[PDB]
RNA sequence: GGAGCGUGCCGGGCACGCUCCGG
């Protein structure tokens, strides 16, 4: 299959060596334009080097043994992959490399590194090919990478790569105006250095359906929790608590006093905050998939747990415990999304055929329909066989998926050894199943990007399209909303595309210098606050007990990202417990050890780090209150503290830990 | 499981997701 007509006119400029944004639709068969582009780019001068950048993992694998390997007859392809079990530098490995293929954040990496066998330039590369282009923008890493670009070409420095975007979806960016929409364009354009938008000027796609679906007519499941939630916030004793249990608005209510009630050490309000968050997780949960997933939810909270509140909590539960697991087991309270979805694979799994991925938000959600699924009576004997698919992202609640158990589901997804993904929004982008025939996307709220793209995902001539939505809700309205906002996106790149040389190069010029001192003073005010405080000045107190453990001068990072407190009288306010952590991946210069926990309360801090030689334990931030002589504050992430910590280094630790005996 | 980022949401937060951690 040699190119289309379409294809060579939309790299027709990027041929000539412009830079360019090639806007072609879904499934439009951009990637084997890009290596057409490529094979000439190489062929047209010798020294010529090419960087494509995707972002997600698995499209590295997919992009080599789909398209960008047929240049092996004449080229060295290399696809960066974290399973090599003979690595080396990113820098070696593309000095050697006439095509490197790598998520954008390994080149990152190495165009920020330290050590030399490591260190990238984008002055390396000829050509960067940006994959899914329209997320270079804000500080995703595509546009921190032609941030940089923009720097460099801004003070003239010279033989900076050709860059080549692909993108069916550059959005409007929540502009709802058409002058708004324009804008958006023009500063995608500024931020990846784009000469010319290049589409098919001179791919089938699906019918599209609302799968509507009413509200439960009786939830004694959910009418229970609230009840005990009720209750709770009673025992509280507080007044103006918030009432609107099940719901997003309350979860960030509840947490925020949460936090309040860590910052000044209350502690029943800390703890009863705590649990009511749970609650409200299992009313989420109730609402989207099952209620004995929303009961396993509390459950799984309880069976792991003195204190008179903490046993008022466990004692409320148990006393609802037996009615909320009934209920959960009765067949006349079943969630009308479930029953919705199960009328759609009933119809469309009817003889085998069809070739489906359903959409879901979370981790925990997809594995939750699977096990529905499973369990459904009325869909067995249809030949589904079905699987989760979710990506690398990893929490308590639910574990993730690496690249190779990713790979191994979507190889058995494409010939229909599976024929049904329960998939979060991983595989919404880029991934190229040409049988694929059905996308359902169940409850979502996104943008209009997330929805073309997730709906692209269905190949297949006559495909259809679902949107499993409760009626008249926020979904169904941004849903619609979502639609206009392509066809808004789509006038916007038109008027772009149209408008005079002189007052686009004037507007381009504009915005990129606006973006490189933008990207000053943000960095200027970042440093400032920053340097706030003297680090013997900021204490951490444990969040459970108020216990003072360390101050903000024993913190180092050790690779620009691991807090660690290298004084060696921690360790006796620390107590390390039983069961060394497993990661999925292997690091090169340590592995972590074991969980730490607060020596006098068993409150959990975070992690042993076992660095080379040495062990240091990991602060785990959010374990903490943290105290300065002006305010106390609980932290979400460490980039947000107001004292500077110095980088760790291993052989002044070295040389002091062996002062002492 | 630490970090980076994004999406959704609320008046700087909340939630979720993806990515990085020798490729
Ligand atoms: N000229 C062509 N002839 C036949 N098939 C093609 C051609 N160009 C692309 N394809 C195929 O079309 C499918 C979609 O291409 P892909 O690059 O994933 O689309 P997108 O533009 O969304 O990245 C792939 O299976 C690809 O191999
Ligand atoms: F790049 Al596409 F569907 F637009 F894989
Ligand atoms: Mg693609
Ligand atoms: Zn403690």
């Amino acid at each position: 299959s040699e190119l289309h007509g379409y294809q060579l006119e939309a790299v027709a400029p990027a041929l000539r060596g412009r830079n360019s944004i090639v806007w072609l639709p879904t499934g439009a068969g951009k990637t084997r334009a890009a290596v057409h582009v490529c094979r000439r780019h190489l062929e047209g001068r010798r020294g010529g080097r090419v960087a494509v950048l995707v972002n997600k993992v698995h499209l590295v694998q997919q992009h080599l043994e789909k398209e960008f390997h047929v240049l092996r007859d004449a080229f060295k392809v290399t696809a960066v992959s974290g399973d090599s079990s003979h690595k080396c530098f990113f820098g070696q490995l593309a000095k050697g490399s006439d095509v490197v293929i790598c998520t954008a954040q390994i080149l990152q990496n190495a165009l920020l590194s330290g050590e030399e066998e490591a260190r990238v330039e984008l002055t390396d590369f000829s050509l960067l090919v940006i994959d899914e282009c329209h997320h270079t923008q804000k500080e995703a890493v595509y546009n921190k990478i032609m941030l940089s670009y923009l720097q460099k070409k801004l003070s003239g420095q010279r033989d900076l790569p050709q860059i080549l975007g692909l993108t069916a979806s550059p959005g409007t960016g929540g502009e709802t105006s058409f002058e708004g929409a324009v804008e958006h364009i023009l500063q995608i354009c500024a931020n990846l250095d784009t000469e010319v938008i290049a589409s098919a000027q001179e791919v089938p796609q699906p019918t599209k359906q609302y799968d509507l679906c009413q509200e439960r007519e009786q939830d004694p499941f959910g009418q229970r929790l609230k009840k005990i939630m009720a209750q709770i916030q009673e025992h509280m004793e507080m007044p103006e608590l918030p009432q609107n249990f099940g719901t997003q608005v309350y979860e960030q209510r509840i947490v925020e006093l949460e936090n309040r009630a860590a910052e000044r050490f209350c502690r029943k309000t800390r703890v009863c905050a705590l649990h009511l968050r749970r609650y409200n997780d299992a009313l989420l949960i109730n609402d989207t998939v099952r209620m004995m997933d929303a009961f396993q939810c509390l459950q799984q909270f309880y069976a792991d747990k003195k204190d008179p509140t903490e046993r008022f909590l466990a004692t409320t539960f148990e006393e609802n415990r037996a009615t909320l697991q009934a209920l959960a087991g009765d067949q006349r309270y079943e969630n009308p999304r479930l029953s919705k979805l199960e009328e759609i694979l009933q119809e469309h799994f009817q003889p085998g055929s069809s070739r489906g991925i359903v959409f879901t938000k979370t981790r925990q959600s997809a594995h939750s329909l699977l096990s529905w699924l499973q369990d459904t009576a009325g869909l067995c004997g249809q030949h589904i066989r079905a699987a989760v698919l979710t990506g690398s992202g990893h929490s308590n609640q639910a574990k993730g998926m690496t690249q190779n158990e990713q790979q191994d589901v979507i190889t058995l997804f494409r010939y229909g050894e599976l024929n049904l993904l329960f998939s979060t929004s991983v595989a919404e982008e880029g991934l190229d199943i040409p049988e694929c025939n059905i996308v359902v996307r169940y409850g979502l709220m996104t943008n209009e990007i997330a929805m073309v793209q997730a709906q692209g995902r269905a190949r297949a001539q006559n495909s259809m399209y679902s949107v499993l939505a409760k009626a008249n809700s926020r979904e169904v309205y941004r849903e619609q909303l979502n639609e206009s906002l392509v066809g808004l996106m789509e006038r916007a790149i038109r008027a772009v595309q149209a408008m005079p040389e002189r007052k686009y190069r004037l507007k381009i010029v504009e915005l990129q210098r606006n973006a490189v001192l933008s990207w000053q003073v943000k960095e200027a005010r970042s440093s400032e606050r920053r340097q706030l405080h003297d680090p013997d000045d900021v204490y951490f107190h444990c969040v459970n007990c108020n216990v003072a453990v360390c101050r903000g001068s024993d913190i180092r990072t050790v690779e620009a990202m691991h807090h660690v407190n290298i004084n060696p009288n921690f360790r006796f306010y620390y107590t390390v417990s039983s069961g060394k952590i497993h990661f999925e991946r292997t690091f090169r210069d340590w592995e972590p050890g074991c969980r730490i926990v607060c020596s006098e309360c068993r409150q959990e801090w975070g992690m042993e780090m076992i660095y080379r030689n040495v062990t240091l334990p990991i602060l785990s931030i959010k374990n903490f209150v943290v105290v300065t002589p002006d305010e106390k504050k609980k932290y979400k992430k460490w980039s947000t503290v107001t004292f500077p910590i110095e980088e760790f280094s291993y052989l002044e630790y070295c040389s002091s830990t062996q002062d002492e005996s």
